[PDB]
Parts: C-alpha cells; sequence; structure tokens
C-alpha cells in the first residue's frame, strides 16, 4: 500500500511515534518520504553486500529481519523481513522502535541526515491534525 501523507501521519501518532525517544512526528515522516515514497511493498536489493531494504522504513537485513539469504545477519527485531512488506505498518513501527533504541537514534538510517536533519521538516505534518 501507497500511504497519503495525512493518512500515515494520524496512523503513526497513534502507533506512538510522536516524540519516540526523542524523535518527533514530522522526523519520522521525513524518513518514510525520502525512504519509500510511503510504500510499503519498497524493497531494495544492495548488490554490494548481499541485504536487502524493506517497507517503508527501509529497515535492512544484516541487522534487523531475517530474510534467511543475508550472510552474516542477526534478527534484533525478532522478525521474518516479510513482516516488513504488510499493509498494516505495526511491525515495522515496532521495528523502528527498536533500531533508534541504538546509540545513534534516528541518525541510523543516513536518508535522513541527508534529506531531513538541520531541515524545516514541518510540511510533513501540516494540515494533518496531528
Amino acid at each position: 500500500k501507497v500511504f497519503e501523507r495525512c493518512e500515515l501521519a494520524r496512523t503513526l501518532k497513534r502507533l506512538g511515534m510522536d516524540g519516540y525517544r526523542g524523535i518527533s512526528l514530522a522526523n519520522w515522516m521525513c524518513l518514510a518520504k525520502w525512504e519509500s515514497g510511503y510504500n510499503t511493498r519498497a524493497t531494495n536489493y544492495n548488490a554490494g553486500d548481499r541485504s536487502t531494504d524493506y517497507g517503508i522504513f527501509q529497515i535492512n537485513s544484516r541487522y534487523w529481519c531475517n530474510d534467511g539469504k543475508t550472510p552474516g545477519a542477526v534478527n534484533a527485531c525478532h522478525l521474518s523481513c516479510s513482516a516488513l512488506l504488510q499493509d498494516n505498518i505495526a511491525d515495522a513501527v515496532a521495528c523502528a522502535k527498536r533500531v533508534v533504541r541504538d546509540g545513534q537514534g534516528i541518525r541510523a538510517w543516513v536518508a535522513w541526515r541527508n534529506r531531513c536533519q538541520n531541515r524545516d521538516v514541518r510540511q510533513y505534518v501540516q494540515g494533518c491534525g496531528v
């Protein structure tokens, strides 16, 4: 599923993402926008290291989920990477929360540093009722 901006914003707020480990909702919106275009079925194979990025937050298979084909992988979220391709983002949110609980925070995603950090991210939640 491809979420519309405000629909996703409201979904994230209900899932407890606003201010989770100091991360405002607009930052999470910014991250989802640049990672997958708010698409829960997006996947990116990294030919270079044999890992794959899954879902709306493009969570990597080397560290967070199991896809069985990534060498030296850990499954820190204790989930099949399939779980990150569902229309219901609950699993992906619980995994994203796990990612940030690591002494990197939102900076864990280089896309966030490139496109969101130090920028005016208010546009992502404007008019959404969140």
